[PDB]
């Protein structure tokens, strides 16, 4: 019924578990806790009324090398509160370890897709093996943190106690969910998607299009594209004859005469863009996205097809991945095409506008309705098998 969660000292991992933790907190009336440093928990200082909010402190030196010497904290953390289980994320290293010593049951949550770990672990599991879906990854042709990586992350699957949670639905790809589960020798169990003066401007601009008729570009902070890849997007945007709505991230550059050639039609943003609030739109019917997970949820949330232009890291697996089942399609790269005009153009209007697009529309449509239609449950049946988890571990001799 008491659950700890511990989530990485990273704002992309504190979201994902804050929202588990409200979720959690409206069933069962499961007595939650969080714990992260005060700087990651004053975030979600809004509407959290069913959780309680844990803090952690280190002390200095003369997070990197914190990270590494805040168990103990965490150690005390868990004896003060006794709680019966605790969920970590990808690197605490030590928190499974910990775990260990209380007698308390470490559950893994995976804030990333099934697929893309999917071929991690068969890689460990099966060195010599091929991916058993050869239409998502090709072993073949070529295979010439280090490996501190890869042992953390097969830690993190084994460490896992009988379950492992996962932020995917069955909907998105529930066969890598079950080769995740047999692979790792654990029952995969997913917990489904997780959901200021200036956003009035937006909507406003928003509401007065008409539906499934808006393309919506963000490519997320960090990687920010050089003026010679912003230059190309908007071309490709100026050129797609559809209406978008554009956020783009310390030197400030800036394509030349490009706000002033579009005129409107388009809406340049420089920070926070409500992307949620834009995706729920009725007006929107397409996504431009880098291919984020937590991207990727998103726009399945709300049935808005996807445009991937992925870059570096797990986001071309997740791409493609959204092109596997039918809701997104993919830019033609050149030796670096991920930039270049007529690709975007060619893929905003046959997604958005074009008639070719259409069976990607549909099943952005009744895929959505059906993680409108079984939704909450999959969260109830995470939550008594935590308690089928929790219960049997109370086990004396
Ligand atoms: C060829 C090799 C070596 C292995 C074969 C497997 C493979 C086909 O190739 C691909 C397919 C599976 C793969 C994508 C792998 C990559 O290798 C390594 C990634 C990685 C560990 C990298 C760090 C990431 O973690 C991010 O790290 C960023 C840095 O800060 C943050 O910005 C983000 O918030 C944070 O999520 C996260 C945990 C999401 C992923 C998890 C999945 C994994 C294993």
């Amino acid at each position: 019924i008491s659950i700890a969660l511990l989530p990485f000292l990273a704002h992309g991992h504190i979201s994902p578990f804050f929202e588990l933790a409200k979720q959690l907190a409206k069933r069962n009336c499961n007595v939650f806790l969080c714990s992260t440093p005060i700087n990651l928990s004053s975030i979600k200082d809004k509407d959290s009324s069913a959780s309680i909010k844990l803090v952690e402190l280190h002390l200095p030196s003369s997070l990197r090398n914190a990270f590494e010497t805040a168990g103990p904290t965490f150690s005390e953390i868990l004896k003060t509160l006794n709680p019966d289980l605790l969920i970590y994320d990808f690197n605490p290293s030590w928190a499974p370890e910990i775990a260990s010593s209380h007698n308390i049951p470490a559950v893994y949550f995976l804030t990333t897709a099934a697929a893309s770990s999917s071929i991690g672990l068969h890689a460990f599991k099966n060195p010599g093996e091929k991916y058993p879906f050869p239409d998502f990854y090709d072993n073949s042709n070529i295979i010439p943190d280090n490996m501190k990586l890869l042992h953390d992350f097969i830690a993190c699957f084994e460490r896992s106690c009988d379950i492992i949670l996962i932020k995917s639905f069955r909907e998105l790809e529930g066969k890598y969910i079950d080769l995740l589960s047999t692979l790792s020798d654990k029952t995969l169990v997913p917990v489904g998607p997780l959901v200021d003066p200036k956003t009035e401007q937006i909507i406003n601009w928003l509401d007065k299009r008409a539906e499934s008729t808006v393309v919506f570009v963000c490519f997320g902070s960090e990687y920010f594209l050089s003026n010679e890849e912003l230059e190309e997007v908007a071309i490709g945007l100026e050129i797609s004859t559809v209406n978008f709505i554009w956020a783009v991230r310390k030197k400030g550059i800036l394509p030349e005469g490009f706000v002033q050639r579009v005129g409107d039609r388009g809406l340049v943003v420089e920070g926070w863009a409500p992307q949620a609030r834009i995706l729920g739109h009725s007006s929107t019917g397409g996504f431009v996205s880098h291919c984020g997970w937590s991207s990727i949820a998103e726009s399945m949330k709300f049935g808005v097809p996807v445009i991937a232009m992925a870059r570096h890291l797990d986001q071309p697996l997740n791409g493609k991945l959204a092109a596997e089942v039918g809701v997104g399609m993919e830019v033609v790269r050149d030796e670096n095409g991920k930039y270049k005009r007529e690709g975007i153009a060619e893929v905003i209007r046959k997604v958005v506008v074009e008639k070719s697009g259409e069976v990607i529309r549909r099943k952005a449509r009744e895929l959505s309705e059906k993680m409108k239609e079984k939704g909450e449950q999959e969260i109830d049946r995470a939550v008594e098998e935590l308690v089928q988890i929790c219960k049997k571990k109370k086990d004396e001799q």
